[PDB]
């Protein structure tokens, strides 16, 4: 629609500024569309990145979903990495909007529970799946299993986030997905 | 001097609000002076927290020094569970100036170099101890050591962060020192 050029532009602006030095001017210049006709599309700039973000969140979670009902058929600690991978390739393809995603937290109410639900249903899912591992005799019983999952996914969240800022210290984005694959499954696995 | 009085009052009052919502004249009315008297110690607000959160992150420094030269004689496992509660107890004495002291990062760029330093220091002690681990054949080669103690130092930066502070999700904070040691533990000394 005109929404769809609003969001296209407001993810092109966001990959060379943060969303402080863009105008709703900026985005409807970009969009093709006047200052009003933006403000009926969306309330504010704001609203933009928290609809970029919804969208970002929502294809990892259902490329997650999608994995979960159709499990690789390959050993546990490849099965571990197609899952983290997900989370590698979505936010990786969308760096920009994870940036500023991440610094709107801090100001906005709705970006803060809009991560804040979707970290809850992805430690939930972990925890549930290293139970399961642990039922079937193949993880042993050590640390609760909710805990576990929750400093993992904060573990991947932060270590995620400053690879793809190129941040100082970083783990370099060709190196992160083996360095989480192998502390997951020696934390999950290991006595 | 009256430089400890700007500075507990910062401290006093970041535990109920945050920086944005202190003024100049709050930190002078709380320290017994006026605001240009507070000028002559400190040029802002934001140099009260750099300089809190540099005596905070100082503190953790000089606790971690000792503990490196004066080694606790007990298992592996408690040996990094000693290193790793230098920064739950330090951190978590001061909460209100490690969440303030996060917040200012991504609008200070004296506060994110600082955090930066350190983090890089933290995290090639962490490389260094794992590396001698290795060389005395106590620990296997498996991924590069300053990669893995990246992963675990921010691991650590957002699980500890995410405990102090409250957020949905956390650890809760009676658990987040044996969580961490236990993905520590598993993910040095495991093959
Ligand atoms: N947001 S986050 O990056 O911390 C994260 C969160 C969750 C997951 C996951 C997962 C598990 N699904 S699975 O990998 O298909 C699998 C299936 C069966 C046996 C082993 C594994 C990964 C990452
Ligand atoms: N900022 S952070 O929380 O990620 C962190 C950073 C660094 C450390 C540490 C350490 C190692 N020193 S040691 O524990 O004395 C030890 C000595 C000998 C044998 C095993 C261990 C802990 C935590």
């Amino acid at each position: 629609d005109r929404e769809l050029a609003i969001l296209a532009t407001a993810e092109n602006l966001l990959e060379d500024r943060p969303l402080a030095d863009i105008s709703v001017d900026d985005l409807a210049k970009g969009a093709g569309i006047s200052r009003p006709t933006f403000y009926f599309y969306f309330p504010s700039k704001e609203a933009v990145l928290l609809t970029l973000l919804d969208r970002v969140v929502n294809q990892a979670d259902m490329a997650l979903q999608t994995l979960a009902e159709n499990p690789a058929d390959t050993d546990r600690e490849n099965m571990w990495r197609t899952g983290i991978n997900v989370f590698f390739e979505t936010f990786g393809s969308h760096k920009a909007v994870t940036r500023a995603g991440q610094a709107a937290r801090a100001t906005s109410v709705e970006v803060a529970e809009l991560w804040s639900t979707f970290m809850q249903k992805w430690i939930a899912y972990t925890a549930a799946v290293i139970d399961a591992e642990r039922d079937r005799g193949a993880a042993p019983r050590t640390l609760p299993a909710h805990e576990l999952a929750t400093a993992l996914n904060l573990m991947n969240e932060r270590t995620l986030f400053a690879s793809f800022a190129g941040e100082q210290p970083s783990v370099p984005e060709a190196r992160v997905l083996d360095t989480l694959v192998h502390i997951w499954v020696t934390s999950i696995y290991g006595e």
